[PDB]
């Protein structure tokens, strides 16, 4: 998929959509470490210690979701999949929900892709969490309030964008959809409805090399 069929199906659902250059975002963009977790796109600051890995709904929970894994042992495997490959696997919370601070896991676990043919986690939230971190994953945790302001699809290899929680954005690495051999229209579709049900900003700013 091209940044130019990303923009135009982002416009479809009511999005304004811009491609911007990676010049454009220089100071911002980082290469992707091993050693860092494959965290969620929510735009707070947390207790994440491990920086540099790649952001996707929910985690790790955004692969378990496209694939519709939906049982404890799919989601331990696709956690293990994850940290051999290359990644630090993780899923989060907050300070103000505890587990359901992930606005994702929460939709998902309530069921609002439903419509969208999405079958739910055989899990809660605490269940969830308690597996990822069996398997030996990490489980991160954000604190004070959303006010994320755009949305950056970041779609160059190996590198993404961090958290700023003084000037709030919500990250999604399009490229590392596809790393995990994901649908990846379907992936970025399910990211665009994500912050659409959580009443985020319907305004992405495409990332290309
Ligand atoms: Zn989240």
């Amino acid at each position: 998929i091209s940044p130019a069929q990303i923009a135009e199906a982002l416009q479809g659902r009511g999005w304004d959509a811009e491609i911007v250059t990676d010049a454009s975002m220089a100071g911002q963009l980082v290469d992707v470490r091993p050693e860092g977790i494959l965290k969620c796109v929510d735009g707070r600051g947390s207790d994440n210690t491990r920086m540099g890995g790649p952001k996707m709904p929910g985690g790790i929970y955004a692969i378990a979701h496209n694939r519709g894994v939906t049982s404890i042992e799919g989601l331990k495997q696709i956690t293990k999949e994850v940290a051999s490959k290359g990644h630090l696997p993780s899923v989060h919370g907050d300070h103000s929900s505890d587990m359901l601070g992930c606005g994702f896991f929460k939709l998902w676990v309530t069921g609002r892709f439903d419509d969208m043919g999405y079958p739910r986690p055989q899990f809660d939230a605490d269940q969830g969490a308690n597996a990822v971190k069996d398997a030996g994953g990490i489980i991160e945790m954000h604190h004070g309030s959303h006010t994320e302001k755009v949305v950056y699809i970041n779609l160059l290899a190996n590198k993404t964008l961090e958290p700023n929680e003084n000037d709030q954005r919500f990250i999604v690495d399009g490229w590392a959809a596809d790393k995990f051999g994901l649908d990846v229209p379907k992936f970025l579709i399910a990211a665009a409805a994500t912050v659409e049900m959580l009443g985020g900003p319907k305004n992405a700013k495409i990332v290309v090399p």
